[PDB]
């Protein structure tokens, strides 16, 4: 895969993605919500997409991570939507690790408007089928 | 892909979702979370799962998709779980683009009671094993 | 799929994932985030990675799960890190249904430092492309 920039880490086939960095430090004011930018740019596999996900380690520290999808077409920066939900104010350093790119297989239909079929066990129920246990 | 209802749009090969709209007009409250409905009902290939992943634009505005899950079996109605983080009310227009769908390929088995062997250079560890940098 | 440990369901060949369980009660204090313990260690089928992504059910009460990468080679005990998002104390059970595991498969590759072409429509384009309408 072609990459531009550094904020992209390698990683070994057993993991799922890549670790992204931060491409200058951020500050985040509590409930904040900014674009940290990573300074990379990718060539997505054809048929393939980009999900920005959380790490293990910022995640605990009261950091989500909004949107997420970055299309296999894209190809501008990478920018990873953050939002501070703690109280206080953060701050990500420079080229430290704040997210997770991992490659997934998208389908591609055309939407054909028509009737569906309750041809299936659950077809109308969700939202706690099952109970809580 | 089958469909029923009008708050779902086509979107291009090279993208990796589809648009979710509101179904009606919605206001969150600060810290509120509702289950904005899409007026959307499919039929997913088989195999294939539905995952509901938010935006752009409506992330970077305080909010933030909790869920995502759309079974392969599903037949009901797709309802998009939204919680507003800011610490003011936030009004979603009726068709406003508020998610994304991506068809995802999800692999089924059974689980087996069995012993995990530590065959692999990870095998423990987790989060933060590398550091932060 | 080899697991250890109680804290996971099997689901019909229809349903996406599977559900996981609290490992023994948890108290969660206003904006407080917990790495809630599943009691389940498991063996992801070589290629493949595991997803921890919320449920409705508890997805409406205010919580919601960060990160959720599960590595191919993890052998570890499975975690499901929650934040509480709402103005008070929640309490999770124990066996309470508390996420869900789907397994999705991810491409390996090597990052080649390259340049990006200019070779799509959109290109450069995102946070708002189309507008909101
Ligand atoms: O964001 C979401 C999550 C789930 N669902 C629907 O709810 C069903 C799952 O509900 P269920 O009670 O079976 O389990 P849960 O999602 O609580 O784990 C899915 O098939 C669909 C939905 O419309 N939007
Ligand atoms: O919600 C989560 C996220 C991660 N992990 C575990 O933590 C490991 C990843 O931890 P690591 O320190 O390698 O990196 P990070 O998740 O911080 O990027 C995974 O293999 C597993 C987990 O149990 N639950
Ligand atoms: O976390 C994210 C989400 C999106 N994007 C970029 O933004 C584009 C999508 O923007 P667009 O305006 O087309 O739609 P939206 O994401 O608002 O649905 C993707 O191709 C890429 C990004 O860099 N990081
Ligand atoms: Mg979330």
């Amino acid at each position: 895969m072609i990459i531009e920039g550094d904020g992209i880490l390698d990683k070994r086939s057993e993991d799922a993605g890549y670790d992204l960095l931060a491409a200058k430090e951020i500050h985040l004011l509590p409930g904040e919500v900014k674009v940290i930018p990573t300074g990379v740019k990718l060539m997505l596999p054809k048929g393939y997409w980009g999900l920005i996900i959380g790490k293990s380690s910022i995640g605990s520290k009261g950091l989500d991570v909004l949107g997420g999808v970055i299309d296999e077409g894209y190809r501008g920066e990478i920018g990873v939507i953050m939002i501070n939900v703690s109280r206080k104010s953060i701050t990500l350093m420079e080229r430290q690790k704040i997210a997770q790119l991992i490659i997934l297989p998208c389908k591609h239909e055309v939407l054909e408007q028509g009737k569906v079929v309750m041809d299936s066990e659950r077809g109308d129920n969700g939202y706690g089928s099952t109970g809580v246990f």
